[PDB]
């Protein structure tokens, strides 16, 4: 078919989550992205030797999957929220870009990957407390991308195979202001738009993680009118990302607050009293957890916003508000992918949906 299904798998799966690459149903995807490799002294390096290339040996399991599933393509994701601090230096000079690019080729040859996903959060501005930036990141993102495309073509020619280069990009359109998406689009095989994390516990007020369209009822301070999927997709199309390369990100987790005022809206867009219940940490629920414990269950009632096209849960007793991806919202996004001729769907992350409620809907709409 025409459509990709790009599943992020987190290395931390192989700990408490007890979800290993062998637990993946590879028939439901086109691509696994392995989150993450780190950057040390300008080089792509193993993120966690305890489960990646040793110990639980996630990499051995992923190569075993490629042999059982010839369609499958596995990419190593470099960076992420926590490990993006090394990108600015790596992209800054031709020598750093070569050093970086050559280390990336070395990595995928050693560990049997089919290419590289650049998850740089984010060029010029934005990112974790430890993140590093310079103004030259705007041009340097283009130049590092070109170095990688060049290193990967050369290595592909040597090796008798094709290596993919992809990237994860911010749902915030500041990312477009701070890059040359028209230029890098010619070198990336496809672009995973992170069309989620629009609202979260960083706000003391509740909101939707991934609302489909702008809801003008939502007017809390500094929340942009473009903090929604359709706005993000149209922004990247206008910035010069070709429709066929634009992959729409979907979250398989939810965010929660506690002590949200009910107001007129059953806790939606209301002042709250910090993080709500979570699975592996406060304020972040696996879809598995929501589905089993919360979805019209234990005092949590499901509501639908027919403007934003998003569902939420509210517990009037505790004032706990959950934003999560309902099947009603995800069907609208899968229809929208087809109507716009987009590159398919991406999701963070595959361990978060053990019954495959969202995984199966995505697979059935885009692959069959
Ligand atoms: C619309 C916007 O600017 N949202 C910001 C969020 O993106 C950001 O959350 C981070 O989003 C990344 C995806 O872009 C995730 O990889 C990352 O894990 C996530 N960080 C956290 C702490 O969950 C938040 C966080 O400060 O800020 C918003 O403004």
């Amino acid at each position: 078919g025409s459509y990709r299904v790009v599943a992020y798998y987190i290395s931390a799966g192989a700990y408490g989550r007890s979800y290993f690459p062998s637990d993946i149903d590879y028939s439901k995807v086109t691509h696994i992205n392995y989150a993450f490799a780190n950057i040390k002294d300008g080089e792509v390096v193993v993120g966690d030797p305890g489960v990646d290339d040793g110990g639980k040996n996630n990499f051995t399991a992923l190569r075993k999957a490629k042999k059982a599933h010839p369609h499958l393509r596995n990419l190593i994701s470099v960076g992420g929220w926590s490990w993006s601090s090394g990108f600015s230096d790596a992209a800054a000079t031709p020598e750093a870009r070569k050093r970086f690019a050559d280390s990336a080729v070395a990595f995928i040859r050693k560990y049997g990957f089919d290419g590289v996903d650049i998850d740089w959060e984010y060029p010029v501005e934005g990112g974790a407390e430890n993140m590093k930036h310079r103004p030259e990141d705007k041009q340097n993102y283009t130049l590092l991308t070109r170095s990688l495309r060049e290193a990967l073509d050369t290595a592909g020619k040597a090796d008798g195979k094709y290596y993919e280069l992809t990237t994860a990009v911010w749902g915030n359109d500041k990312f477009i202001a701070n890059t040359e998406m028209d230029k890098v689009s010619r070198d990336f095989d496809f672009i995973n738009v992170m069309s989620y994390d629009f609202n979260g516990t960083w706000n003391k007020f509740s909101g939707h993680n991934a609302p489909f369209v702008n809801d003008p009822a939502y007017d809390k301070p500094g929340i942009g009118k473009t903090f929604n999927v359709v706005s993000a997709v149209e922004a990247y199309l206008k910035a010069g990302v070709p429709a066929d390369k634009l992959v729409v990100g979907v979250p398989l987790y939810g965010y929660s607050w506690k002590g949200c005022a009910a107001g007129e809206r059953n806790g939606e867009y209301q002042d709250c009293n910090g993080k709500g219940r979570g699975t592996w940490e406060d304020g972040n629920l696996d879809f598995t957890d929501i589905e089993k414990n919360l979805l019209n269950k234990k005092g949590f009632k499901r509501y639908w916003n027919d403007t934003a096209k998003a569902a939420y849960l509210y517990n009037a007793e505790t004032g706990e508000f959950v934003t999560y991806e309902d099947p009603q919202a995800l069907k609208i996004k899968l229809d929208y992918i087809k109507s716009k001729g987009l590159g398919g769907a991406m999701y963070w992350e595959i361990t978060a949906d053990r019954k495959q409620t969202l995984v199966n809907l995505i697979a059935d709409e885009l692959l069959t």
